[PDB]
């Protein structure tokens, strides 16, 4: 049965969503975003409402991935899909989306900006981001975009991952942490990469809890890359090989050739174990980066790591991917998976 919609203006938008949620407020950053307390289950949600789903191809795809991501994702770690809703009443009006789910009162970033964190926070946190990165792996799916500002947490350092990665040039440009936390494989488009990528970020993130400071605050592609090769090397032989763009690969070889630094020597007083993890996080090579399942049993965990307690995610049909559709195809199959929508217990 449909529920009733109101009407209200949230910020130049008029915003029509279901009785059940109140008090909206705009949250902006993370797109078309607004707070709400959803009544029916008490929450606090987060309801985005996307932004003109259908006015072209690659806009009615890409509304349709995000459903899709959405919709799979269901582990205590990654953000899922709490409601979906149009206040459209068949597929002829359907031209808005709107997505509700939790809503973390902080984010990765305002905390390690914000408060000091023990190694113990450390140890948990990054536990939380392997142990939904295993869950998001195992469906084949790659983040592509790690950063502290989408890591979502609670009071209790409760943490979900946001945002999947679904940029333009100039974001990316100079001193910015659009790209402080990217591999150098993708940086600099090296070859064709995979999902450790999503484990280098993992690095970085780790670094930075543990000293308050961004690892690599490059003030652009080439200075981040050399800040990059300080600390970890200049490449092998065997990596520039598997470097398939010709013109990248002549590039980092008129670097001047340096050895990878001491760890202990960058992240000085903490836990061993701590920097080991890191050693085996920020790899040049990512066919040797640690993956997260493996992180998952590495000693730094021992506390938090439980081995029935960290699941994998159902299989995951991405083959929409390879399909080229109308928007009117796009939006009719988005419009099934809004229509399908079952709410989790
Ligand atoms: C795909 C995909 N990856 N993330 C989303 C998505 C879709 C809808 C929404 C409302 C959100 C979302 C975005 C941000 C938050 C959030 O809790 N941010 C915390 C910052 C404010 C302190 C929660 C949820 C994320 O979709």
């Amino acid at each position: 049965e449909r529920p009733t919609f109101y009407r209200q203006e949230l910020n130049k938008t008029i915003w029509e969503v279901p009785e059940r949620y109140q008090n909206l407020s705009p949250v902006g950053a993370y797109g078309s975003v607004c707070a709400a307390f959803d009544t029916k289950t008490g929450l606090r949600v987060a309801v985005k409402k996307l932004s003109r789903p259908f006015q072209s191809i690659i806009h009615a795809k890409r509304t349709y991935r995000e459903l899709r991501l959405l919709k799979h994702m269901k582990h205590e770690n990654v953000i899922g899909l709490l409601d979906v809703f149009t206040p459209a009443r068949s597929l002829e009006e359907f031209n808005d989306v709107y997505l509700v789910t939790h809503l973390m009162g902080a984010d990765l970033n305002n905390i390690v900006k914000c408060q000091k964190l023990t190694d113990d926070h450390v140890q948990f946190l990054i536990y939380q981001i392997l142990r939904g990165l295993k869950y998001i792996h195992s469906a084949d799916i790659i983040h592509r975009d790690l950063k502290p500002s989408n890591l979502a947490v609670n009071e209790d350092c409760e943490l979900k991952i946001l945002d999947f990665g679904l940029h333009t040039d100039d974001e990316m440009t100079g001193y910015v942490a659009t790209r402080w936390y990217r591999a150098p494989e993708i940086m600099l488009n090296w070859m064709h990469y995979n999902q450790t990528v999503d484990i280098w970020s993992v690095g970085c993130i780790m670094a930075e809890l543990l000293t308050g400071r961004t690892l690599f605050p490059g003030t652009d592609h080439i200075d981040q890359l050399k800040l990059i090769l300080r600390l970890v090397g200049t490449p092998g032989a065997e990596l520039l090989k598997k470097i398939s763009s010709e013109s990248a690969r002549n590039y980092i070889q008129s670097l001047t050739q340096m050895p990878k630094m001491n760890f202990a020597n960058v992240f000085i007083g903490a836990n061993p174990l701590a920097v080991d993890l890191l050693e085996k996080m920020l790899v040049l090579d990512s066919d040797k980066r640690i993956t997260a399942a493996q992180a998952l049993a590495h000693a730094y965990f021992a506390q938090y790591h439980d081995p029935d307690d960290e699941p994998v995610a159902d299989p995951y049909d991405q083959s929409f991917e390879s399909r080229d559709l109308l928007i009117d195809e796009w939006k009719s199959l988005t419009y099934d998976e809004v229509i399908s929508f079952v709410p989790p217990p």
